[PDB]
């Protein structure tokens, strides 16, 4: 009902339509990306600095680290929205890597509609310190996007890109896209 065809528009980039949204995957350094929102995969204290979270907090800077700890002490948060710091984005959304990945992605999509944002870039959420299985993570990320499109919620969001640190995890995402294609 929603899926287009898997192709490669650029070297190392694989894409398919899901309703109105262009879904893309690539391996690389997520801190080099430009998007309205970049997603960080962190701990329930919002102060993990290991793997992708290390790279994101180091590049974003100390003011973003300060924003995270200030919000963490104010209430119990499922996720936190900060400025982008010295990353090339308007906001960072910091999600908990051990949480249900479909729920986390659904929340990111809804927050991006609230701000009239068009582009999102995320890592393979939960595959680092949380040690969630790569094919379960791939299935959950793509399922969240399908549900968002099925409900007619996609209006401003046009592009969702997963930039993945390990090439072996990229290969798992590509196989999941091929399973779904029209
Ligand atoms: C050995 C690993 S796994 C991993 N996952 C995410 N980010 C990383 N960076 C860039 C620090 C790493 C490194 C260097
Ligand atoms: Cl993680
Ligand atoms: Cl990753």
């Amino acid at each position: 009902m929603f899926y287009g065809t898997v192709s490669s528009p650029d070297s190392g980039v694989y894409e398919m339509k899901i309703g109105s949204i262009i879904f893309q995957v690539a391996s690389g350094d997520i801190t080099k990306e430009e998007a309205d929102v970049i997603v960080n995969s962190t701990s329930n204290s919002f102060n993990l600095k290991a793997g992708v979270s290390k790279a994101i907090l180091e590049c974003a800077g100390q003011n973003v680290e300060r924003e995270c700890s200030q919000q963490a002490q104010q209430r119990k948060n499922d996720y936190i929205i900060t400025g982008g710091g010295f990353l090339r984005c308007k906001n960072i959304i910091h999600v908990i890597g051990g949480n249900d990945v479909k729920s986390s992605v659904s929340s990111v999509l809804q927050e991006c509609e609230k701000k009239n944002y068009s582009s999102i870039c995320l890592p393979a959420i939960g595959t680092g310190n949380a040690k969630q299985h790569p094919d379960k993570v791939a299935e959950a990320i793509i399922d969240a996007i399908e549900d968002f499109v099925q409900k007619g919620s996609a209006q401003s969001v046009k592009k969702v890109k997963v930039v993945i640190f390990l090439p072996q995890v990229l290969d798992v995402f590509y196989a999941n896209m091929k399973k779904r294609e029209g």
